[PDB]
């Protein structure tokens, strides 16, 4: 079976006093024994993070460049989160394809370094409103996957989340069963496409808007292994997130 | 007169073990006095640079975000830059502005919330050689400091450092006068835009190719007030152009 995984992307917040609070959480609060835990933060705090928190808890940066090293001011690369001890790193996240405009193709080169250099990855897709409305949700999330695929050869280190980004400013998340849908969908181009056993086995996290009120009937959907936290994974509430499957 | 800056911008380059060499550089190498020292550094190893370098010496961080904290995955706060202790951020640096396509206004932007912040910022600028070519280089330079200060009101703690993108991949660099002649257009623009003690007191860094070999002479240029190093930062040659204006 596929092991649960729930991620926790903490975005640009932090700092050493929240930080502490954050890993009180995680090691007060009751972890389920069977999910895999995730925590993704900011560059600046990647190393304190990483030991403060527990060898079984994933520790990852959010986002990398394609290189080892090089002139490109303001990156940083896989050796460099490997070399504080960080384990894992979120590439292709909606707001850094859309606000800082990296493209399918620089998210399948980080993807391929990361995975090469031995980080775990957590790749990020999603459609719009726009894209979803004009029906184009398969195209869009096959495009990027596709150009990930592209460079991709061992998909056993890596994870894959699924970004409503359509749902933002709604005024409605997208209801279990529309995740559920995107998720069957991605795992099937995934068999036909790239190979059964690969579908059968990697794990699509759900990105969109995850709470204590609505994690255990998501975590409840056939297709859909884990999260990709958002603003919940500053809080408690991130623990019962953890354990959507109990 | 205006205090010569020397900052050493590693980019993407580092590790613990390379850190600590260049750490050692600077706490042997005898650096003058005189010369206000800056280290941009990997966002990763931001703390640990401060902790191991001189209080004298600042520790930049090499990019930053226009807000506290928010929903922007990947990036860093000012916030977070001083919570580690760092003082310094290089921002607008033309890896930035041409590789990732930051623009005017949102280094404009980010500028302001540094300085905000209370942080001291590393403002670059600097023209392609398609602009250089095209006979833009006042062009571009101006509009690009324009747009910063439209978002300054409080220069004391900013240093801008011109950036000859023009000169990579054509073989040879800026000459020391080209640099100057730039240097001092810009320096001219700020009297006359800004304010003439803005002007006169701003320290203006020459983001160029600087090495050992070629220090001595740029720095002797009447409106380059220091360097905002590349490569050469990540070696001893680093003492040598932080010592470029040392008689002996």
């Amino acid at each position: 079976a596929r092991k649960f995984v729930v991620g926790g992307n903490w975005k640009m917040n932090g700092d050493k006093k929240q930080i502490n609070e954050i890993i009180g959480f995680l090691k007060s609060g009751p972890l389920n024994q069977d999910t895999e835990v995730v925590v993704g933060v900011p560059a600046i705090y990647l190393e304190l993070v990483r030991t403060c928190v527990p060898a079984s808890i994933g520790v990852a940066a959010q986002n990398c460049y394609k290189v080892p090293k090089g002139a490109f001011t303001g990156e940083i690369s896989p050796a460099m989160i490997k070399d504080v001890g960080a384990d894992w790193v979120i590439l292709g996240h909606s707001e850094r394809r859309q606000i800082f405009g990296e493209s399918d193709e620089l998210i399948a080169e980080k993807v391929c370094h990361a995975l090469e250099s031995g980080l775990k990855v957590i790749a990020c897709i999603g459609e719009t409103l726009e894209e979803r409305e004009a029906g184009k949700t398969e195209e869009v999330v096959f495009r990027q996957t596709k150009a990930i695929a592209a460079k991709v050869n061992d998909w056993s280190n890596v994870v894959i989340a699924y970004e409503p980004v359509w749902a933002i400013g709604t005024g409605k998340t997208a209801t279990p069963q529309q995740a559920q849908d995107v998720h069957k969908a991605l795992r099937q181009w995934i068999c036909e496409n790239i190979d059964a056993k690969v579908g059968n086995s990697i794990r699509i996290q759900y990105g969109g808007s995850v709470t204590a009120a609505n994690c255990k009937e998501l975590a409840s959907q056939p297709d859909i292994d884990g999260f990709l936290v958002g603003g919940a994974s500053l809080k408690p509430e991130f623990v019962d997130i953890i354990n959507a499957r109990q």
